[PDB]
């Protein structure tokens, strides 16, 4: 029944705005888990469960996306403590986040970037079908299951319920945020997500993000720092179109010529991660 008896705490995986995440083991079956602690005072968005209880929005969002597709890190359990909330999440073993993977390897081969990008599109697409907008799609929030060659989305703490009306709040990564956000502090769910996907694709094929400052984002001129194919450049520039309405839909991204003949996750691992 308690968490200190049910779980076995290991080293700290990371800490920030999310805020403290530890590696752990579910003592019952020795299942590798992640144990996330967050203070109640350090919580911005709150939501209600179907049974009507005050929980952080992140618990609401994770519950909606946590059955049972391997594209998102599933919420296995959660506890409420007097001054904090404790989240028990899946933890792949062996694992490496996409950020550390690009740092170590540099710009990824187009074949590996295709497999990876398709998997995030399938994951993001799963989230929207569940009525969840991630709002912080970036290299740091993508984990690679090194044995299966499968990508997993983490951190729904900047997220929101997906809607068709304007969003006036944002607390994700600035350098991944669209020009509408920077200029007008207003954006729409799917087109903002497609902009961040273009930022991510550039990062995979070039080994770094295309823009650092507000004026670069606002200008939207894409300079390619590495050799990238005409088709991949076309997809990137389309995702990063200044006018949200000019951006591709998820269907348009997945039907793009560059996006064809994607490797399966297991062959991705056997060719690129072995
Ligand atoms: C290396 C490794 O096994 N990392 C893992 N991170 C998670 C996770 O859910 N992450 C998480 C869940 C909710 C908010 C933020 C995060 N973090 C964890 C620290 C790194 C940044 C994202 C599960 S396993």
């Amino acid at each position: 029944e308690p968490l200190e008896s049910q779980y076995q705490v290991g080293p700290l995986l990371g800490s920030g705005g999310f805020g403290s995440v530890y590696s752990g083991i579910r003592v019952s079956d020795n299942l590798p888990v992640a144990i996330k602690h967050v203070e109640k005072d350090r919580i911005s968005d709150w939501g209600e469960l179907p049974n009507g209880t005050r929980v952080p929005m992140e618990v609401v969002l994770l519950k909606k996306v946590s059955s049972g597709f391997s594209g998102v890190i599933r919420l296995l359990d959660w506890f409420e403590r007097p001054d904090s909330f404790v989240l028990i999440l899946e933890r792949p073993e062996p694992v490496q986040d996409l950020f550390d993977f690009i740092t170590e390897r540099g710009a990824l081969q187009e074949e590996l970037a295709r497999s990876f990008f398709w998997q995030v599109l399938e994951a993001v697409r799963h989230c929207h079908n569940c009525g969840v907008l991630h709002r912080d799609i970036k290299d740091e929030n993508i984990l690679i299951d090194l044995n299966r060659g499968e990508l997993k989305l983490i951190d729904f703490g900047s997220g929101a319920l997906l809607k068709d009306t304007v969003y006036t709040d944002f607390d994700g990564t600035r350098v991944y945020s669209p020009p509408e956000w920077i200029r007008y502090h207003r954006y729409h769910g799917r087109s903002a997500a497609v902009w961040s996907l273009g930022i991510l694709l550039y990062d995979m094929v070039c080994g770094d993000i295309p823009f650092e400052h507000d004026e670069e984002i606002i200008r939207g001129q894409v300079f390619f720092r590495q050799r990238v194919s005409s088709e991949c450049q076309h997809l990137i520039r389309w995702c990063l179109a200044l006018r949200p309405s000019d951006r591709p839909t998820f269907e348009e991204i997945q039907n793009h010529p560059w996006m064809q003949d994607v490797l399966l996750p297991q062959e991705t691992a056997e060719i690129h991660l072995h």
